[PDB]
């Protein structure tokens, strides 16, 4: 599903500037709020509260909404392509872009300035040019490029295709004392047990350390506050509403730990790689299957048949002889297998986590996925080719089984 990701300006920039919807302090020590919206150069914050209270027509102590996050946005798209039509080195550049290259051009506008962008001298022709591949090459080698490498390679790859698809899955790197840091500057606990995050002087020392590191990559502010994309990625992995969480072995090699987590309406992907993190928040266009294949690829479907007449354990102790032979094949000696559990939090506190798994296995006759049905009060198994169709099928009947029975 969703082979049409659909983006836009304000989601973009959400993601890569940050949503802020309390007043904030940028390094230069002027008072900021919602998507880098400029509200006074004075040293005082009361100033800044005056002015907000203007742009917005309402009495807000300084905390906003999303909605009016985002008409002050509007203004200031409107003032930076303002600014790029003045201007004789972006106007001709602006002018042949389609509306998603624009998007990103006054993505780089909004982050470095007018000036910064039109320095870009020899990327800005290519793409005027429509060398899509050699301007994407040329900016990687900016400075900007290295000092906030997630958004470069972001806005990059929105260079190169003119698409959306880098926003569908936005992903962070974090070791595990990354996290640790994150998590206790957010006051975040009870994370998914499966990703084995656990709780002085000498603690002091090497957190300094990563808190320096975590401010070289922009994932801390000037203020050691986490930028407000890694903010929501780490929250959702606290007291998530709903996880996936699967045990994933690789017959090319340990076995590897990753959950798909759901909280309100965000969604975000962790993977544990030693004592390495990836953290991806996932768009809400992207479904259940397409999360579990970004961690385990595509592969081909198993031209298989049905095996659901299956009880439970009965599996593991009337097919075709041919048929018979595959599964033998793909079962005794699989390339990979991953089983899949799922888990729901309730408004108490507490959490259920199913007993059945859903499973997908890899094998050199093809991808199978496997759904769990309690049927009579017993556990059955049904085996199915791996397409993405019933890999959702698959994850579905898993999530049936939790007390809510859906994954809303
Ligand atoms: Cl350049
Ligand atoms: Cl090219
Ligand atoms: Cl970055
Ligand atoms: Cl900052
Ligand atoms: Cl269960």
């Amino acid at each position: 599903e969703n082979l049409y990701f659909q983006g836009n300006i304000f989601e973009m920039l959400r993601i890569d500037e940050g949503l802020r919807l309390k007043i904030y302090k940028d390094t230069e020590g002027y008072y900021t709020i919602g998507i880098g919206h400029l509200l006074t150069k004075s040293p005082s914050l009361n100033a800044a509260k005056s002015e907000l209270d203007k742009a917005i027509g309402r009495n807000t102590n300084g905390v906003i909404t999303k909605d009016e996050a985002e008409k002050l946005f509007n203004q200031d798209v409107d003032a930076a392509v303002r600014g790029i039509l003045r201007n004789a080195k972006l106007k001709p550049v602006y002018d042949s872009l389609d509306a998603v290259r624009r998007a990103a051009l006054i993505n780089m506008v909004f982050q470095m300035g007018e000036t910064g962008v039109a320095g870009f001298t020899n990327s800005l022709r290519m793409l005027q040019q429509k060398r899509w591949d050699e301007a994407a090459v040329n900016l990687a080698k900016s400075r900007w490029y290295n000092q906030t490498p997630n958004r470069a390679k972001r806005v990059i790859t929105t260079f190169r295709t003119g698409t959306w698809d880098a926003y569908a899955m936005v992903g962070v790197e974090v070791t595990i004392d990354g996290m640790l840091v994150l998590a206790d500057r957010l006051h975040l606990v009870d994370f998914p047990v499966a990703l084995g995050i656990r709780p002085d002087d000498l603690r002091e020392i090497v957190w300094d350390q990563v808190r320096r590191d975590l401010t070289a990559q922009g994932v801390l502010d000037h203020n050691g506050y986490p930028h407000p994309t890694v903010a929501s990625m780490v929250d959702t992995l606290s007291r998530p509403d709903r996880t996936l969480e699967a045990r994933w072995w690789r017959r090319d090699v340990v076995m590897v730990r990753f959950v798909v987590a759901r909280k309100d309406d965000r969604h975000v992907i962790a993977v544990r790689n030693g004592d390495l993190l990836v953290l991806q928040l996932v768009a809400p266009q992207v479904g259940l299957a397409g999360m579990v294949t970004a961690v385990l690829g595509t592969a081909d479907p198993a031209s298989v048949e049905p095996l659901t007449g299956i009880a439970s354990e009965l599996a593991e102790a009337g097919l075709a002889p041919t048929a018979a032979r595959i599964y033998t094949e793909i079962v005794s000696n699989p390339d990979s297998w991953v089983e899949i559990v799922a888990s729901q939090r309730h408004p108490g506190g507490t959490t259920t986590h199913t007993k059945a798994a859903a499973g997908v296995l890899d094998s050199a006759h093809g991808r199978v996925v496997s759904l769990p049905r309690i049927v009579s009060g017993e556990l059955y198994g049904s085996f199915l080719p791996g397409t993405p169709q019933n890999l959702q099928l698959a994850l579905d009947a898993l999530v049936e089984l939790l007390p809510a029975g859906s994954w809303l």
